[PDB]
């Protein structure tokens, strides 16, 4: 429903999570949103801007929206395209505010039962099975976070 996305367009507006600020692309369409999305202070990825997307089908509530990351992301559970499968934002157990939830929860620690990026996933474990001592995987995180300043001057704050 119309009614559902501008009822939880609404509440997420009036009541922000904490790093997160959620827009439509086209203010005549509900179904598309677009998030931007700040780092988390004391992770790796802390002073980021990262901007993803969020569609809705016809049917909403009924059937889950479709998430993407516009910014290149090396992670885990992240694909190339910057896709997230949903069910892994969506976990068993409002829609959306959970959803951005999941992002935080999923920047801090990757799940690697069935990765997206093996390539991610490989490194990521390299840096748990040495304490740290091998930066690789945190070093692209960095490269990356710093990178979205340029993103962050094309728009900014």
């Amino acid at each position: 429903s119309q009614k559902a996305l501008l009822l939880e367009l609404k509440g997420l507006q009036e009541e922000p999570v904490e790093g997160f600020r959620v827009t439509l692309v086209d203010e005549g369409d509900l179904y598309n949103w677009e998030v931007a999305i700040f780092g988390p202070p004391n992770t790796y990825y802390e002073g980021g801007y990262f901007k993803a997307r969020l569609k809705f089908p016809i049917d909403y509530p009924y059937s889950p929206p479709a998430f993407r990351f516009l910014t290149k992301m090396w992670h885990p559970n992240i694909y190339e395209t910057g896709d997230v499968c949903i069910s892994i934002l969506h976990p068993p157990v409002q829609n959306v505010r959970t959803i951005l939830l999941s992002v935080i929860s999923l920047l801090n620690e990757p799940n690697t039962f069935s990765p997206a990026n093996v390539d991610a996933s490989v490194m990521y474990r390299k840096w748990k099975e040495s304490k740290g001592k091998d930066r690789e995987y945190t070093d692209i995180i960095r490269k990356q976070v710093l990178g979205t300043k340029v993103d962050a001057e094309r728009d900014g704050v």
